């Protein structure tokens, strides 16, 4: 066990050139597989979600280059799915935007996989999407536990016609049925039973399936019609947007103890939906301007807001932290899936704010946070997630300092954070 002990930040102001969007990144790298066409990706993210994609296309037979930095990357497009011929085991980390995409990809094509991961991915569930992939003719069997990874699967091709995905657990399997969908055997229909949570995440899927040529028709997020006969065609040239989950920490630094802070690489019209966390934070009292490759967030004051954070559950962790800042109790509604993430973030979330000196109801799909007047200096437990040593980090900018232990989990998508965090205090 490895710990991080953040002394007291006085002040917080400067600028951050954010790391890549792993949920960019991961898409457009399969896609870039898939299409025809070499696609030169810049601004890709280096971390260990990303790796796990990378090293999943190497073992499937996919040549590119990534530069020494590893933010500049030129995949050679296969032009069809994948075709390989010993069987493969692919270690997918904590990955679900590599597990969920290339366990609905991996059918579409010939070969043998086994898809599998860290313990806790084993215990993240999956079954939705492996029930519209059989509907569609795929063969996949539960190797340990039914409804959860890890994965047999043989590349089967997917059948033209209509299946159904529940919506309810995560955005996810839907996209990787529609990232797979084009390279069917014709027309696809997926009707959507078990209304959608992260809804967002479904306009980056379709923006970006937009980009590689496929047209996707979206009857008000009920059904979705991917018409025959396309095929995925590399833009060439293709930016991924800075990440605006990771920018959440910076804008809500400032919004706590600042000074301004100003992040590149995201604005007004970003894709991402985490973009509209500075919306939330505007609503706390923090001064937000919008740019076009950048957002700035200048301290004003923080108020404890009430809110549904379904749309952004990501960036929705920082504010439980920037709650420990605010005057009154602040409110983290319609955010279950939390719990079948990285960890169960609500029962995590709940232990580590008490540690701090919070009061906090854990509510089945939201918690509730009232700040204490004293921060208490705790060792913060991290569950193995990046996010959960992200949010504590904040707690430093109190006059208190905070332990964060296993620093090094923010590696699954940020691994240079507190180098970032410690550039902004002054
Ligand atoms: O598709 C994506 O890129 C992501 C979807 C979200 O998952 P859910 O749809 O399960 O909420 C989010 O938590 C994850 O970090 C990224
Ligand atoms: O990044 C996050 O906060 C949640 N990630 C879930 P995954 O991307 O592993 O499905
Ligand atoms: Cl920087
Ligand atoms: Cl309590
Ligand atoms: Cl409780
Ligand atoms: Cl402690
Ligand atoms: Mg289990
Ligand atoms: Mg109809
Ligand atoms: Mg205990």
């Amino acid at each position: 066990m490895e710990s991080l002990t953040l002394q007291p930040i006085e002040l917080i102001s400067g600028e951050v050139n954010l790391p890549g969007s792993k949920s960019v990144s991961n898409r457009a790298l399969l896609l870039a597989a898939l299409a025809s066409g070499t696609t030169r990706l810049t601004n890709l993210l280096d971390s260990d979600d990303i790796r796990h994609m990378l090293n999943a296309l190497t073992k499937l037979g996919v040549n590119y280059r990534l530069s020494a930095d590893k933010t500049t990357c030129e995949v050679e497009g296969l032009g069809q799915a994948f075709h390989t011929t010993q069987p493969l085991e692919l270690f997918l980390g904590n990955a679900g935007t590599a597990m969920r995409p290339l366990a609905a990809a991996l059918c579409l094509g010939q070969g043998d996989y086994v898809l599998t991961g860290e313990p806790r991915m084993k215990e993240r569930p999956i079954g939705h999407l492996v029930d519209a992939l059989r509907q569609a003719g795929a063969q996949i069997e539960y190797l340990e536990q039914e409804n959860f990874p890890p994965l047999r699967i043989q590349g089967t091709g997917l059948q033209a016609g209509t299946v159904t995905i529940d919506g309810s657990i995560s955005s996810q399997f839907l996209t990787a049925f529609l990232m797979s969908a084009p390279l069917a055997q014709g027309k696809v229909t997926i009707k959507i039973v078990g209304e959608l949570v992260s809804k967002p995440y479904i306009d980056i899927t379709l923006h970006i399936m937009e980009q590689f040529g496929v047209q996707v028709i979206n009857h008000d997020y009920q059904e979705f019609v991917i018409p025959a006969g396309q095929s995925y065609v590399s833009p060439g040239q293709f930016l991924v947007e800075g990440d605006a989950s990771s920018a959440s920490y910076f804008l809500a630094a400032a919004a706590i103890k600042g000074g301004e802070v100003k992040v590149t690489g995201i604005g007004k019209n970003s894709i991402q939906g985490d973009i509209q966390f500075a919306d939330a934070l505007e609503k706390m009292g923090a001064q937000i301007e919008w740019g076009d490759d950048y957002v700035i967030a200048r301290r004003g004051e923080l108020n404890a807001v009430d809110l549904d954070f379904n749309h952004i559950p990501d960036a929705a962790m920082t504010i439980a932290t920037t709650a420990l800042f605010a005057k009154g109790t602040t409110a983290i509604r319609n955010v279950y899936n939390w719990r079948v993430k990285e960890t169960d973030r609500l029962a995590a979330m709940a232990t580590e704010l008490r540690k701090v000196g919070a009061t906090v109801e854990e509510g089945e799909d939201f918690i509730v946070i009232t700040p204490p007047t004293k921060l208490i200096h705790a060792a913060i437990d991290t569950y193995d997630d990046h996010r959960m040593a992200m949010c504590f980090s904040l707690v430093a900018l109190s006059d208190t300092p905070v332990t964060i232990n296993d620093p090094k989990c923010t590696s699954k998508t940020f691994p240079d954070y507190f180098d970032k965090f410690a550039q902004l205090s002054r």
